[PDB]
């Protein structure tokens, strides 16, 4: 295995180093506003060295943005595809590329057989070429790598089945900045080339000056370079026709033949396109070839890529004709006039890359190596696109919930083959497709119109229900005696109980387990653990009595704690935010111990009085002028007091101290150690009253954040043996710190209400001497070093926080893990901050045509890990990566892949079993089974199950590795006949494995295996 910590890769371009050196001056470069006046030697090309130009027609089709997926399909995309089919059929030299398989699959399945065959033909013959082949063109900032892979797999599996093709070139012209997670996944999925566009204008200038726009993009830790993927960065401001022919959009716009008037389009530079004729073609060709030759100066080979398209282009037949006929005339003239030394033609993306690599092999060019990322994007001036790291945070959180549900449903149901009547494959396909759709760069990003966000939400809700159905059918099958099992595939044997989605104070949707002597004495509950190691975790359920005790299925008592059910209310009479306790339901909490990739059953039983193994939390309400808080049968009376500082410790874990406002002020790791200052604070950013306004995309603050005025908030302290918490009702946020004996959990119920033009930030203030350095993750896959740059505006120093961030000095690290992607930064030494929600009255001039005024309450979840790191083996100061400790990684897993909880629906579960998976190997802590998916339906004689294995890299800090078992995924199901290593999409076999054993992967590596079973 490559060492990902101790060897700093030697690359030609390292983006953090580049950023440190660059001046980022925004000067007027002339017609190329963000560049310079490009000059070329006309003698560079001649009969023996011609410029080869590939004009690549395309149409950018957003799966939801200003209209829903279905609205766009009906109004635009179905016509684009139908007319592409006709025009490509009729014009054999015409070409077209297509990216979004969600639309293509929608279209294809509605075609008659004759048309399906015609479509297959234009694909087989290379006229229509799929690029990337994902369900969508995903966001790269907020998306989790597991869902980037999911959507890629969904689109490519469809393409392989119906089109018999698997793209090896990726096209990402629109995500708002670019992540190295993409080449990581693509290179492990058979790709050879990728194209990107939305990178900071200063980066395009810098790389263009050095002809470093094409590069071998490797991972930041990759010393050897095996992760490298050839990448083409487009050089100009947009992918539209005015910004793709060459540096001068006033000239290039004249070659967008849709802009002459009848289509309702024009050229903002005031010179319209002109129909190409024999009398003007020489002049028109001389203008166009000059643009091409200027663009070609920015690249190393004699092969030039000219995209020809824009949003929802190539709809009408008249549009196909106007572009095709005019370009054909230009090509005939240019290619016949030796003096140009150009050969121009319609091409596809693969054709471009093939020709570039032919030139490379001919010794014509050598390409630079590059590592790093391309955040945070700015398209112009100080307009940094860091707002979408937070926009519509309810749905960003929902994404992570559904991510987990999809994994759990696919894994739970993979253990068996299912009858078609069970509709398992149908429900899983629906859930995968809706989650995949949301990865779109206007879905998870929060940059779509309100009604489109509602569509995505409704789709995701249906997907959650689909996952629940599959999960609960699976649990019932896995834990019922086989000769008793008698499934009704429409029936709900269990309901899922989720304590953190939509969340307390968001939706009152959790079911109470109703027990009573005259109704039902006891209830079975089941926990699932999707991770491949034994896990203990506190779990909680609502019950109708405080007198409840827990047993395992060997009837062993389990220690439990009962607490009240507290809900916070904005009292519009008293103008306070305060908690109310239920007098009819209670929370019971206990530790569940669950096998790797397994299930464990427990029983909740009512009694008439306090059970031996159940304890009761105390509750203390801190506020002046208190009033009573009755709690029904709950056996401990609520206590009252004036606001005061408090301190809490659960088990042998950290001691946390809180301000009189209920906010953390210090953490003491052990009995002897210092009380380390760690202060939570809430602040607000506003919007500028002159110049550019923040909106869904852009964060344009009117200066540093100002503290939220807290008043005298009400603080609730619950103290228990197993779990304690401090909760406070702040303006716009019910903030909770929960302690279970290890790193605390933070929950924020964020309701920005009607606070217009406000962004609420949560900041941590510490003494850690972090300087200008901090670390943020990329897609939940890797941590990248960031350097705060005071030469850039505040909004440029904001980065995506898709799963965590940390600061550290020689001795101390503070890591904040997240259960939802949000934007954040470290704006001063010792600080971390993460945005909670933003409500913006104005549009930000990127075409969305609305502000962000559709906020809804969201429950954000976090873990906060303070650690000593002086003994850890860390990368050198020059290394661009950072790595989590074991505790921080486990804390992240606790947020993203918690135990699933099931409540048996009926009164009695006949044939119930106590456990599943007790014999499953408990793998080393850094290894995950990211995906387990049965790939075959029940009628296949050879069943196949696919696994994606990911090994992270955890810091060595002197905690001896304990004995763990080797995980061989190929032997998880019986009767294995074959084990193959595959691409991550499972679509290509790469290696037939000796002894049918799937080897574990190296740190930072991801591998896929398929096991075949003869049953
Ligand atoms: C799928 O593509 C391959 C190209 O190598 C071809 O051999 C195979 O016959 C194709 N399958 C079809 C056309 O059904
Ligand atoms: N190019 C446009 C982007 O700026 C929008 O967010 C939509 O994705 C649209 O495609
Ligand atoms: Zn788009």
């Amino acid at each position: 295995c490559q060492d990902v910590v101790q060897d700093v890769p030697n690359v030609d371009v390292q983006m953090l180093e580049l950023y440190d050196r660059m001046s980022f001056k925004d000067i007027d470069g002339g017609v190329w506003k963000q560049g310079w006046n490009i000059k070329y030697d006309p003698l560079k090309y001649n009969a023996h060295h011609k410029l080869k130009v590939f004009v690549v027609p395309h149409s950018h089709n957003d799966p939801g943005w200003i209209q829903t997926f279905e609205e766009y399909y009906q109004h635009d995309t179905k016509h684009i595809l139908s007319n592409a089919l006709r025009h490509l059929h009729d014009n054999p030299e015409m070409k077209f590329i297509w990216a979004e398989i969600s639309y293509f699959a929608r279209f294809y399945h509605d075609l008659g057989e004759n048309k399906k065959l015609q479509m297959k033909s234009i694909v087989k013959n290379g006229q229509l070429e799929f690029v990337t082949g994902g369900w969508v063109m995903p966001d790269e900032a907020n998306s989790h790598w597991r869902n980037v892979l999911l959507q890629l797999t969904e689109g490519q599996t469809w393409l392989k089945q119906f089109m018999n093709v698997t793209p090896t070139a990726s096209w990402a012209i629109d995500p708002f900045g670019h992540s190295p997670t993409m080449p990581y996944i693509l290179q492990k999925s058979g790709f050879k080339n990728m194209l990107i566009q939305r990178t900071h204008y200063s980066v395009k200038k810098e790389l263009a000056q050095q002809r470093q726009l094409e590069f071998l993009w490797r991972q930041i830790w990759d010393n050897k370079g095996d992760t490298a993927l050839f990448t083409h960065m487009m050089p100009f401001y947009s992918y539209d026709i005015p910004h793709t022919c060459g540096p001068d959009p006033k000239v290039c716009c004249q070659f967008d033949f849709k802009r002459m008037g009848s289509f309702g389009l024009s050229c903002p530079w005031k010179v319209p396109p002109r129909t190409i004729s024999d009398q003007n073609v020489a002049a028109r060709s001389d203008l166009l070839v000059d643009q091409w030759k200027k663009k070609a100066e920015l690249y190393r080979t004699n092969v030039l890529l000219i995209p020809l398209g824009d949003d929802f282009r190539f709809k009408q037949n008249t549009e196909w004709d106007v572009q095709r006929v005019n370009y054909e005339r230009l090509f005939e003239h240019i290619n016949s006039q030796a003096h140009f030394n150009v050969q121009a033609q319609f091409g596809t993306l693969q054709e471009y890359f093939d020709a570039v690599h032919q030139a490379e092999r001919a010794g014509q060019a050598e390409f630079p190596t590059l590592s790093g990322d391309f955040f945070t994007y700015a398209d112009r001036s100080d307009n940094y696109w860091s707002g979408y790291y937070t926009s519509r945070p309810y749905h960003k959180r929902m994404d992570r919930v559904l991510m987990h549900y999809v994994r759990a449903a696919e894994m739970l149901s993979a253990w068996h083959s299912w009858d078609g009547m069970a509709r398992i494959e149908e429900r899983l396909e629906q859930a995968r497709r809706e989650l995949s759709l949301f990865q779109h760069h206007d879905g998870i990003t929060g940059t779509a119109k309100t009604h489109v966000v509602v569509d995505y939400e409704q789709r995701m809700q249906e997907a959650l229900k689909a996952c629940q159905m599959v999960m609960q059918q699976s649990v019932y099958r896995l834990l019922t005696k086989p000769s008793i099992y008698s499934p009704d595939f429409s029936f709900s044997y269990f309901t899922l109980d989720d304590s953190r989605w939509p969340g307390s104070g968001v939706e009152d949707s959790r079911t109470t387990i109703i027990l009573g002597e005259d109704i039902l004495p006891s209830k079975h509950v089941v926990m699932h653990n999707t991770l491949p190691h034994w896990r203990e975790q506190l779990v909680d359920f609502y019950v109708s009595s405080p007198f409840v005790s827990v047993t395992d299925l060997a009837n062993n008592p389990v220690e439990a704690q009962v607490s009240p059910v507290w809900s916070w209310h904005h009292d519009t009479l008293t103008k306070t935010i305060h908690p109310q306790g239920s007098t009819t339901k209670y929370r019971i909490i206990f530790k569940a111990r669950v096998p790797p990739m397994g299930l464990a059953t427990y029983v909740l039983t009512i009694s008439d009085s306090k059970p031996e193994h159940t304890s009761y939390a105390s509750n203390l309400l801190l506020r002046k002028n208190p009033t009573s808080l009755p709690l029904g049968q709950y056996p401990e009376d609520v206590k009252f007091g004036d606001p005061r500082e408090i301190s809490l410790r659960v088990g042998n874990g950290p001691t946390l101290a809180f301000s009189e406002q209920g906010l953390l002020k210090s953490i003491q790791l052990t009995q002897d150690s210092p009380h380390v200052p760690v202060h939570f604070k809430f602040l607000k950013y506003g919007v500028r009253s002159h110049g550019d306004r923040s909106g869904a995309y852009l964060f344009l603050p009117n200066g540093p954040a100002s503290p939220v005025e807290l008043g005298q908030p009400v603080v609730l302290v619950t103290k228990g043996k197993l779990e304690s918490s401090v909760s406070v009702g702040l303006p716009s946020v019910v903030h909770q710190t929960i302690m279970r004996g290890g790193a605390p959990e933070i929950r924020n119920l964020v309701d920005i209400g009607s606070l217009d033009n406000t962004e609420i930030v949560m900041r941590l203030e510490t003494h850690i001497d972090s300087g200008d350095i901090f670390y943020t993750d990329l897609n939940g896959l890797q941590f990248i070093k960031r350097r705060r740059l005071d030469k850039l505006p505040l909004q440029a120093n904001y980065y995506p926080i898709p799963s965590g961030m940390f600061i550290e000095d020689a001795n101390t690290r503070l890591t904040l893990l997240t259960g939802q992607p949000l934007g954040g930064s470290s704006l001063a030494s010792g600080e971390l901050e993460i945005m909670q929600d933003r409500r913006l009255a104005s549009d930000d001039e990127r075409g969305l045509g609305q502000g962000v005024l559709d906020n809804k309450p969201v429950l954000h979840i976090y873990r906060l890990v303070l650690e000593k790191v002086n003994n850890c083996v860390r990368p050198s100061k020059l290394h661009p990566a950072g790595y989590l400790t074991s505790a921080a990684h486990k804390a992240s897993q606790s947020l993203l892949d918690p135990l699933d909880k099931f409540i048996f629906a009926e009164n009695e579960w006949i044939g119930a079993q106590g456990q599943f998976g007790g014999d499953h190997p408990s793998a080393r802590e850094d290894l995950d089974v990211s995906v387990m998916r049965r790939l075959t339906k029940s009628s296949a004689k050879t069943q196949r199950v696919g696994y994606v294995l990911h090994r992270t890299n955890l810091m060595q800090c002197g905690t001896p590795e304990e004995h763990t078992q080797k995980l061989d995924v190929c032997h998880l199901l019986p009767n294995v006949a074959r084990c193959e290593r595959t691409t991550l999409t499972f679509l290509q076999n790469l290696e037939h494995l000796d002894g049918m054993v799937a080897p574990e992967v190296c740190p930072m590596e991801t591998a896929a295996y398929v096991s075949s079973h003869s049953s």
